[PDB]
């Protein structure tokens, strides 16, 4: 009821002393408090524990929460107990009397929450146990480890299957930092949540501008940008060599700039000796690859497209953790996308890794083609619907001059949805320009009215309004890269919604050499 909510209230202030809740979390709170299933999305920082700690409370038993990470765990219990919450954590170095002083509490309902190593939690009778005991809800965090694809992995947090299985009656909160579109449906499909609300809230940092350009001569570029709008500040510059890193560095110190070199074959010396001048004294600027603290850092520059858009929110999220505004800075070649594509293509990994490596690379470039706010490309990225154009963005204050190609877009979902929603991008584009693949007469797709529908145009373009659909969420990928008509696919089909594409991308032609 409302008498639930005016109850956890009671228990933010007067345990966590929050005076109210973050983003979505109190929706979370009660999806699960009232015994509903979730998907929990936030990144780090973001408020996530107490989304399941909220509930343990609320609910009669005892919460049992699973992360891989002990040392954290044992940190996490002892900061609840302080505070005046009945927690414990369970784990195979427990002496065995201790394991039962552990396991009885839980047993006799006088545990709020309880810890568990995936380990310990994966034993049956550690599983059979349970079901004898007052619980009120499992909690999986760091959920993302369920995947492959998942930014870490272990065989161990595949198994976590089974709670769905063995307490089916009970709710599962599922809770991580870091999911792209779909580590997210393996962890729906492991925890079984693909029933389940999914939420995201903290991922948006509105004081930061995203301004994407091309490169020609880039270091003036830069160097004009910092210059007119950054001249005593301090900000991060981002290379993907050493080497760039380095003549940045040296260059910009030519035109007397402060600027500094920062990588992993900078002697350990030089390293701290960077860090600090950074960090003390403002108006400093670092030069750095992949690589760790600032307050304040104006301005974020990327002299190269990151190899993720996982990697870009993240680097460029080190600007402004002052409320206080600041500018994420990016320029790009489409010479570099095309390198990135055979260096990934010669490569030795597995073709399951290049075509999902390869999805990364598109979802990038993408964005930075954008005609639309580049904020809600970003977001929807990681699962944040932003409902209006930021009006923070280089897209939205400096809208760059558009292509209709909303009926181009049509002949694209049309022919994905009447073919079944199954197709990837490549094969589709067969269909729409009448090419008869020997693939193409495997499903007899030639015979289709929609075949051919769409030749007064070549590949490159089908490719790209396809990357814009899946990119602005009127496509999903389902498998394997196979594409589905969404809900929002309407809005461009009733219309009144257009697709647009930047007329940057498509110039005069022909390309030549
Ligand atoms: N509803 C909230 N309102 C204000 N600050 C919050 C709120 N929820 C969390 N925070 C803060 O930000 C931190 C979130 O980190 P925690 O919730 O501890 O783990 P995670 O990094 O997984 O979210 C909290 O410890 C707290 O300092
Ligand atoms: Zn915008």
């Amino acid at each position: 009821p409302a008498a639930l909510h005016d109850r956890a209230l009671h228990l933010l202030q007067t345990i966590w002393g929050y005076p109210a809740f973050r983003g979505v979390q109190g929706e979370i709170v009660q999806q699960v408090a009232e015994g509903g299933n979730a998907l929990v999305l936030m990144p780090t920082g973001g408020g996530k524990s107490l989304c399941y700690q909220l509930p343990s409370l609320l609910r009669p038993g005892t919460g049992i929460v699973v992360s891989p990470l002990i040392a954290l765990m044992k940190d996490q219990v002892d900061t609840l107990r302080q505070n005046g919450v009945r927690a414990a954590f369970l784990n195979s170095t427990l002496l065995p009397h201790e394991a039962r002083e552990v396991e009885d509490a839980l047993l006799r309902g006088d545990l709020d929450l309880l810890y568990v190593a995936p380990e310990r939690l994966l034993m049956p009778r550690t599983l059979d146990l349970l079901e004898r005991a007052p619980v009120a809800l499992f909690a999986i965090d760091e959920a993302h480890c369920v995947s492959q694809w998942g930014h870490d992995f272990r065989p161990e947090y595949q198994q976590l299957s089974v709670l769905a299985e063995r307490f089916p009656e009970l709710p599962r909160v599922a809770l991580t930092a870091t999911a792209d579109e779909r580590t997210r449906a393996d962890i729906k499909s492991v925890l079984r949540l693909e029933d389940a609300p999914q939420f995201v809230s903290s991922f948006d940092r509105p004081n930061i501008q995203y301004r994407v350009g091309l490169k020609d001569s880039p270091k003036t570029q830069l160097l004009h940008f910092i210059r007119e709008e950054h001249p005593g500040d301090a900000g991060i510059v981002y290379c993907l060599s050493r080497k760039s890193v380095e003549e940045t560095a040296k260059w910009l110190q030519a035109q007397g700039i402060d600027a500094l070199a920062y990588h992993a074959g900078l002697s350990s010396t030089e390293r701290n000796n960077v860090q600090e001048r950074f960090l003390n004294e403002e108006g400093v600027i670092v030069c750095a690859t992949v690589a760790i603290d600032k307050p304040n850092v104006r301005f974020v520059a990327h002299l190269d497209l990151p190899k993720s858009m996982e990697g870009y929110y993240q680097e460029t999220g080190r600007a402004g953790r002052d409320g206080l505004p600041s500018t994420a800075w990016m320029v790009y070649g489409l010479s570099d996308v095309v390198n990135v594509r055979r260096m990934l293509a010669q490569s030795d990994a597995p073709e399951e890794v290049k075509r999902v490596e390869a999805s990364k690379l598109d979802a990038l470039l993408t964005y930075c083609e954008a005609a639309t706010c580049r904020r809600q490309v970003l977001l929807h990225y990681f699962g944040e619907e932003l409902s209006e154009p930021c009006g923070n963005c280089d897209v939205c204050l400096n809208p760059p001059r558009v292509r209709d190609l909303t009926r181009e877009a049509q002949m694209a979902l049309s022919a994905t949805i009447r073919t079944g929603n199954r197709f990837g991008a490549a094969h589709l584009t067969d269909v729409l320009l009448g090419r008869e693949t020997d693939k193409v007469l495997a499903q007899g797709h030639h015979q289709l009215p929609t075949f051919g529908v769409g030749k007064e145009h070549d590949e490159k373009l089908w490719r790209s309004v396809l990357r814009q659909l899946v990119s602005l969420g009127y496509l999903s990928a389902d498998d394997h890269f196979g594409l589905r008509a969404t809900g929002k696919s309407r809005g461009i089909l009733k219309e009144g919604q257009k697709l647009l594409l930047r007329e940057d991308t498509l110039l005069p032609g022909l390309e030549h050499h």
